[PDB]
C-alpha cells in the first residue's frame, strides 16, 4: 500500500486575499509560492506539485490562459478553497 502521494489541502481564506502562487504549463504546475499567500501560510502545497482539481474545477487539460482565469474567479468568490495536487 504505497502512497499514490495524491493531498487535498482546504484553505479558509478568512484572513487572506489570495493563494500567492503562480502556475506553470499546459499538466498545470504550482510553478512559484508568494509570502502572504494562504498557500504560503498553511505550507502543504509546494513548487512542482501538480494542481488536480480546485473546488468544482478538474486542471488535468485546461490551457494556461484558462488556468489563470478560472482561479482568479475561484479566489474572488468568498469561502473555502480545497485543491488536491500530485505530489509525484
Ligand atoms: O490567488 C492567486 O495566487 C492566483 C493565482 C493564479 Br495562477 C491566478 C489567479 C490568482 N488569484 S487572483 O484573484 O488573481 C489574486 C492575486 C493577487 C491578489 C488578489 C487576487 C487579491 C488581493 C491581493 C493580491
Amino acid at each position: 500500500a504505497m502512497s499514490l502521494n495524491i493531498i487535498t489541502v482546504t484553505l479558509n481564506m478568512e484572513k487572506y486575499n489570495f493563494l500567492g502562487i503562480s502556475i506553470v504549463g499546459q499538466g498545470i504546475y504550482i510553478g512559484s509560492i508568494m509570502k502572504g499567500g494562504a498557500v504560503a501560510a498553511d505550507g502543504r502545497i509546494e513548487p512542482g506539485d501538480m494542481l488536480l482539481q480546485v473546488n468544482e474545477i478538474n486542471f488535468e487539460n485546461m490551457s494556461n490562459d484558462d488556468a489563470v482565469r478560472v482561479l482568479r474567479e475561484i479566489v474572488h468568490k468568498p469561502g473555502p478553497i480545497t485543491l488536491t495536487v500530485a505530489k509525484s
